[PDB]
């Protein structure tokens, strides 16, 4: 048994942090783009017989990084790797996990099928948009949660406060309920959208923990902060696993009232996306523990 | 039986030309990008029971357009399309059709597998880098040739000349041999590369038809023009199916001695890629005839 | 002392502008071509004892105009002109000022020798491709700069903007640095080419001043515009001294994103080379001042 | 000692003929134009230590080819060629070899100076407009004559005839006298122009050999044919070394009464300049012998 | 009433063109020369009672064609022609229309008297050197103008240009004034000769229409082109009714800078007089309309 | 009264001989041709009040010399000459003195009318083709005869011989009869042509004097010599006033049997027309006597 770690080019800090935790160097490779956009991949040491972990994050532009991961998995399959696990800290197309009105694809299911066809035996991901995505892949899917990590941090710094957990929309109330339990059985509230916006529950004078899976443009979340403010909240804290933080989100979030915005580094948080209220916690130790347990295999 | 033509956003002029030749409208759809880079696709009329032809060209950035095509195919499969044919005028990753002595992927094979998994029943392509790519897909693959189109044009305008067909490298000599036959049994030459460059055959005082499958950066082809020039060629004409024309190729080709450069519009030839010696012929009539024959059991 | 101004046929508007600033008529001469291409030159008034300034621009076809200037200088030398200054607003063959790793001519040095052999005592030029070309001639070389003229214009119209000076390649960074100083000590960036293209420096949200010595086909410069666009530039302004503007450059520049393209009239900017974003500033006042100072001779 | 033959692009057939006679390949080189008109030259094999012969003919457009020859000589000088001979079968600007009563250049003398400055050690030319041009260059000038070649041909085909040698103007009478001696001491006549035209000498019933150095537009020579016709000449034969043959000369000469027009191939005689009475003799054997003798150097 | 068209031998293409426009055949006749030079004329069908039009152009040698016309008129007078009109598209001896300060003939008047004595009742001519020649003949003289024809052609092809009409000498300014009016009221200039040459008026940057009644040797007109060129004219177009084009005029005009030379076919333009800038318009339709009106009492 | 002698350029020896006999210089004039063929005439001393004699011979090309004479007469008429006599030693168009079949001119009458219209008061000619031409001119016509001159010479050298006068055709028998009387009443013969040739009269063993007005091509006269030879003539002598001697006549007459050919110099007998049997007698003394008698005027 031989553990080998491979990494795409999208998020080099995460790869380096994971490699350090495991005490294993990232496997040498040439990874480059033709002017075309076609990706070229070549492994610069032997991969025959290894237990391979292929780590790729999927920031913008996302389709390029998804193809790079599939190409690496093809190469390991043709190079006689024994077992291939794909690690996708942010699962691409997770939001497209059903048809909605219809005549649509289920893109999250297509991603799992493509990873299977490329040669992946296992998928590891963090905080899927829905837990049912775990059933999209014909094989083991380790669905890691950042909840303990995020609530542990919030518990260390806001234990003194009078807390209410708030879900920014109706889809996320169940997870919010899990957080409220983790924070000592505090109350719960959420934003009801009629197709107007209303807060359902009492937040007056309370420290609100606004929890979401991801922050993309910051529209929904900034709207929620302003609503909670209007309803007499003392404080608002934003916590999410994935900081996609596109477009005006950094500016939007810095200018909204929130005291703190807490994210993990499943995606690379570049200097353009940073702002003073932003705190980034590392997902690396969680990823390293999962790789170790998969590799140890009992 | 109902013919429906779907098109991605990469090359709208080709889609419009094909639609005109068939006398059918392109099917209405919403195709847009989240800031993330994730593609959203929705069909705005019914697609149940149709014979679908999904046309997507693959210019830079290529991996985005490949995912868009796969997503459209997933949607047609879940929308109960009867038969799905993928049309890829320029086949992405065609150059990566073997390992080149390890440890590499066979990306051209991966593309065919991903198209199969998405739900494609047939692939149609024009002038594959190698003919053996036809065997990469478990199903019908119509491999269309632009040879008649390109040699017909050269025959109209250079019948008066004393011609030699020249292959810019050892890989393309067989196709070059076919062109020489089409042009009335004229002589043949090619550039031999030792790992220096040498012309093998007599070109002195002749009008050279330099033929390639594609022009990417123009490095190999410009080198060949200069070599033929040094060996006393009266003129040089460049003909290729695919104008990828990345980077300095336009400057490079315009500045090299070539009298004419002839390409098809399998890829969109934007105004940045244009130059005075450049001629673009339409591949649309050929694509329309192939679709009609596939559709009509012709 | 008697000032006489002679002009070739290549760029009559510049000659007329310079003549007007000096209040001196252009000296009468017969300048015509045999069918052969041989140039015939004859002066139609006396030139004995004059301080002669021979003005010739060098647009396409360039070698003809170079020979016309050499022939005029020979005639002035045999007609007993006292002092002969050659004015070459765009110095022909300036790009060929070194060997580029053999086996090449140094054509810029050949031009200076030929002008010396013909009888020229001085050379006047505007924004040489490299400053070292001044050492190629055994005698005075007045190297005039359009920098103040171009940055003055940019200062009047874009002072409100948040500027970065950008060099389109590694060769021009020093001149770009001079411009940044002229524009109030603004930041600096340049395009790095690995032998892929990358912008080095931050341009996100800034108004980019892309500076080059000349624009020929517009390939490199259009490429740089697109790269800056991709990196989140608000605006791009193109500024260059010499508008050679051959081939597709007018169409290429008009359809790239640039808000303005600023050149001088060292070369004639014909109506085929014009487009809406194009601004042409006159080099005539600068040339007239230099002639006056040379003529006044203290 | 190593003989190397370099050729410009103006007259490839002559270069190929000369190369064949010597049994030496033309040296490989890249010779191409920027859109500007600037010529780029590079030698593709070593030239260090060679005896170089740089062959360039000077058809329309002439100044371009003159610059190409100067540029090649500069490159050989900087590439450490041992000895450089310029071969100019038709000497450009030979007609401008004096002032013609002022204020004109002596362009033929300028050409020799420019060739010297570029690095030429020798000049080889064929039938200079005046023999004194040999003194314009500070160094060896081999002035080759086509007289034996042309009178040899006329002797084989018109020995039976009753011949008079006729000069089309007062400037060429001495050379005409040399021809009359070569043809067996036949009589002499010439066209006298008063500033009306008159033939001086008896041509009635005789076969006239009209001799000139070159034929350009064919105006003077066609005029002379008609004058000789009016004076009762049986036949007129035109013989000249250089067939410049611009404009209407081919049509003019074909429709004037002349039975034959004999030229050499010092200039390229393209298919547009051909007509039935035209005979072209090769100058190549003469050029190859001269190169060999210069190279052998005793 | 019976229309009969007779033609001399000088200009057969004009006679055929006129005959076609009228839909009449040229009357059969024997016209031949004794070795002496005496002309023999005989009509080979009846001419009694006809309205005769005797068409003769007067190229070199001119006195022969004048006698032929007089002889034909004598024969028609003795053959009982009812009315005889002489058509002389180029009026011979028109330049000798006054004594020029003695002791000279008035040859233009003599020509009219000789035509009257031979039996002519009318004279028709095109663009007489002076309009007063109309008074030299005791009878009707239809003086036709080619102005509309020449300015119509110039208007079609140079309407886009910024025009000035230029007279090559002081004698033609009035006609030049008429042309400027026809061309839309454009400015006027002319060449002043002191007995030096000077342009009077502004031509700088303008397209000059140099207009004359005839071009003979091309001396005056070539001089004018060079003068306009020296005064900064963008271009020069030459237009004249009569192309006499003797001697070196073709060489002279082709070598001067003029972009176009436009003439009519009042004289036969043989292949020796042709050159590339030369355009010939037919005077036949104008002649046919005049004959029809004279014949029809129109 | 003041005698002035003017001469055209056709026959300068005759003019000089006549001038010498009269002791009067030929009046100075400029007489030249434009390339056109138009003649320019100017008198270089005063002609007012003179008795003018305008001497012109009319060799080939004849119409030019006829126009020159008419132009000179016009000039004398406008220069106030008192009396103008035209001298035409050979009267042009004399052979066309009637219509023959018809639809012909009477060109001899047209010549007289043109001379009258030009301003001539008198015509002097030698040996008109028919004596009735004297009635074609409305005024004095001095018709001079060379008969005494020619028979006087024949009497000096052939008195010893047994003579018969022979007319070469039926038209000339009367003049031949006059000669026979002048030679002492010798017999007469002539050639009868049937429309075959026959001699009518006895010439056997006799010295034949073949007499004609002129010799043109020599066809008729050579035919007559051969016929007389066949009929047993001892000798044949040819005598004619006018030696036109065109074409092969010199060769024809030299090769026919004739012992002597006697002509006058009414036309210039150039060296091409000379042969050994040819004798030329001067008409000058006869012309000088006629001028003197006209001038003396009683």
């Amino acid at each position: 048994k031989n553990l080998m770690l491979f990494a795409g080019r999208a998020h080099p800090e995460l790869a380096d942090q994971v490699a350090k935790e495991l005490d294993v160097a990232v496997t040498a490779q040439t990874a480059r783009d033709f002017a075309n956009g076609e990706i070229f991949v070549r492994f610069d040491e032997s991969v025959r017989g290894c237990d391979a972990f292929v780590l790729q994050s999927h920031p913008a532009p996302l389709n390029q990084w998804l193809m790079e991961q599939l190409i690496m998995i093809d190469a390991l399959k043709r190079g006689s790797a024994k077992r291939i696990t794909a690690i996708l800290p942010f699962y691409p197309y997770a939001r497209q996990d059903k048809k909605h009105r219809g005549r649509e694809p289920i893109s999250a299911r297509l991603v799992a099928d493509l990873l299977k066809t490329a040669g992946a035996d296992r998928i590891v991901s963090v905080d899927l948009h829905t837990d049912q995505i775990q059933g999209f892949f014909d094989g083991p899917v380790d669905h890691m949660r950042a909840q303990k990590l995020l609530t542990g941090y919030i518990g260390e710094h806001y234990a003194d406060e009078d807390m209410v957990v708030v879900s920014p929309d109706s889809g996320r109330v169940r997870v919010a309920e899990k957080w409220a339990d983790s924070l000592g059985g505090v109350p719960l509230a959420f934003i009801h959208k009629t197709r107007s916006n209303r807060v359902v529950g009492d937040v007056k004078g309370k420290t609100c923990i606004l929890t979401d899976d991801m922050i993309d443009t910051g529209g929904t979340i900034a709207g929620a902060v302003n609503l909670l403010r209007e309803d007499g909240a003392k404080d608002v804290i934003i916590a999410a696993t994935h900081g996609v933080l596109s477009d005006p989100a950094p500016q939007r979030l810095a200018e909204c009232g929130a005291r703190e915005v807490i994210v993990t580094n499943t995606l690379p948080i570049t200097e353009d996306k940073r702002f003073p209220q932003l705190t980034v916690l590392s997902i690396a130790p969680l990823l390293a523990n999962t790789i170790r347990a998969v590799f140890e295999n009992g």
